[PDB]
This record gives C-alpha cells, structure tokens and sequence, in this order.
C-alpha cells in the first residue's frame, strides 16, 4: 500500500500584508516544502474556491457539441489556426475522458501590442455565447485577477525564501504582460470507462495522466475533493491528500532552471479514478522577454553556471514538449 506525502498546510495570509517576519516565517515553510516533496497547500488565501467550482461545473455541464467545436483549439478544428492555447479541449468519447477550457491573460484584447505583433504564445480569448452561460466570462475573467492576487503573493514568499528582495520573482509577474493560463479542466464519471483513456504505470498504477513537470514557474491549483495526485520522492510515488479548501501549489521547470536545481520541479502524475471530478490549475508564468539571471543559493557566492532563458523561449519550447511525451490533452 501506498504512503502520504508531506504536504503541509500554510496560512499564507500574512504574504497579503505588512508584518516583515511574519512574511519570513511563512517563507520558512515554502523553503522547507519546497525542500521536502515539493508540495504545500497554501490555506486562508482569501479566495472563494466554492463559487468557482460552481461556475465553472455549471460551464461544463452546460456547453454543448456544437460550442465545442466553435471554441475548439487547433488540435480539435483546423479553422482555428491561431488557438494553439486558449478554447476548448475536446474529449473523445470511447477514447479520451477528459476535457477542459483553456484562457489565458484577458488583456490579450486584438489592441494589445504583443499580438498586432502577432508574438508566439500570446492569444485572444475566446468566450462562448453570453446568452447561453451568462455571467461566465465576467466569473472567469475576475477568477484570472484573484488566482493572480493569491499568486503574487506567493511568489513574495518563494523569493524570500530564496533569500531575495520580496518582488524578486512578482515584478516580472504583471498584468499587462503575463504568460499565466487558467485550464478549467473536467474529469468525468464513465461506465463504462474507455480504457484508451487508462494509462498504466512501471508500477501498474492506473493513470489518467503521466509522470511530468510542470511547465511553469510555479503551479497554484484548485482540485475538487477527491483524492488524485501522486508525487515521485526517494522512496517511491506517494498519495497528495486531497484539500478542496486548499490550493495544491508547486513549482515548474522554470523555477529549477533559476535555482540551478535547489527547488526542484518535482514529478507528478494522476491516478485514474472514475469520479467526477475537477481540476482547475493556474500556471504562473512571466512575461514573453522576462529574463531572469539563473543564480545558486547553495553557494556562498549564489552564483549559477546556467544561461539565462527567456519565459517566451521556455515556454514555447516547454508547451510542445510536454504534448509529444504525454499526448495531447
Ligand atoms: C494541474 C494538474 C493537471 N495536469 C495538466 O493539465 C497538464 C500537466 S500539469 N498540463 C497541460 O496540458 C499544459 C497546458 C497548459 C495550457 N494549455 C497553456 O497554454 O498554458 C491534471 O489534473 O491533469
Ligand atoms: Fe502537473
């Protein structure tokens, strides 16, 4: 039988305010988790998670075939050449179980520079008909501003931890420019359940999704109540309690880059389990030219032997990487 990882719970109110040592001491708590299993549940972080599984359930079990296709990304509707990111993530019934909805930053409007420029990684969303889901684009485009808030402040707590000036990581985290995207993603009951969508572990675990890192600096995630998520550490895949008052945070391959490999993007996978079920990531990524100096905190002199990245290489690199080996989703 399988053991439970380490994942603390972390009152991260205090990265809202003003209190320095209290910043310092949740930082601590970062440093130490993102040490340990590279898990933590940020707990009090001030956001309404039972409206937003509200909403968006009600999205999922509302939008029809047809809206399907019309938000359809690329992958799904080859009229949508310009939708490698942002809509909609047809499953495959007989074949693929889950599905989901893809935005990303809503100033991304036809107006703003980086796409007249037509920049790589950078897209207007797409909405369905107000009429037929009212009230969710306003929800949605309000959820991206407050996951953004709650993850601002974390990444005060993560460069403390670090040992940085507090805006180390959060001032190339802006809203005119971020990289960030919301996936409201649906996992469904089926029965039966198609077994092309089953993957098998070295282990013989059954999967709905494989081992990987994240392609993010840091991923801060709501997840309904139901108990999915496994984490590689020495000794072998542990069970990440479920918390749906908590948000699952860790860190992506970008944060191991900057830190030459001190917090690691620690390896995940998703245990099949057939129950509905929601997953609602927020990957935290920077702006498309933010260029931060890999360093070393192991080091006396902090000093990194790594190239700097940019977040638009990373990412756009990291997107199409992490298609091929795990399928599309
Ligand atoms: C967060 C957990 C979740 N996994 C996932 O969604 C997997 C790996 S984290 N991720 C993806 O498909 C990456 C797409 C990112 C998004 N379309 C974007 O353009 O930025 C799961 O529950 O399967
Ligand atoms: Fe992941």
């Amino acid at each position: 039988s399988v053991s439970k990882a380490n994942v603390p719970k972390i009152d991260v109110s205090p990265l809202f305010g003003d209190d320095q040592a209290a910043k310092m001491r949740v930082a601590q708590q970062i440093d130490a988790a993102s040490r340990d299993t590279g898990f933590f549940y940020a707990v009090n972080h001030g956001i309404n998670v039972q409206r937003l599984s509200q909403k968006t359930k009600e999205f999922h079990m509302s939008i029809t075939p047809e809206e399907k296709w019309d938000l359809a990304i690329r992958a799904y509707n080859k009229e949508h050449q310009d939708q490698v990111r942002a809509g909609y993530y047809l499953s495959i019934p007989g074949k693929k179980a889950v599905e989901s909805f893809c935005y990303l930053n809503p100033n991304f409007t036809p107006d703003h520079p980086r796409i007249q420029a037509k920049t790589p990684t950078h897209e207007v969303n797409v909405w369905p008909d107000e009429t037929k889901h009212p009230g969710f684009q306003d929800f949605a485009e309000q959820y991206y501003w407050d996951v953004f808030g709650l993850s601002s402040a974390l990444l005060k707590g993560y460069a403390l931890a670090l040992g940085k000036e507090e805006n180390f990581f959060a001032r190339h985290f802006k809203p005119d420019d971020t990289l960030a995207s919301v996936v409201l993603i649906r996992y469904p009951y089926l029965d039966p359940y198609p077994e092309a969508a089953i993957k098998t572990a070295a282990d013989g675990t059954k999967l709905s999704f494989e081992w990987h890192e994240d392609v993010s600096l840091i991923t801060v995630l709501y997840q309904s109540n139901v108990q999915n998520l496994q984490v590689e550490t020495a000794a072998g895949y542990q069970d990440i309690e479920a918390d749906d008052t908590g948000y699952l945070i860790n860190c992506g391959s970008y944060m191991a880059h900057l830190t030459n490999n001190y917090y690691k993007a620690p390896i995940h996978r998703v245990k099949w389990v057939n129950a509905e079920r929601q997953s609602l990531p927020f990957f935290v990524n920077l702006g498309y030219d933010s260029v931060i100096d890999p360093f070393d905190p192991r080091e006396p002199n902090g000093k990194s032997d790594r190239e700097p990245l940019s977040y638009g290489d990373y990412l756009q690199n990291g997107l199409v990487s992490l298609i091929n080996k795990n399928g599309q989703t």
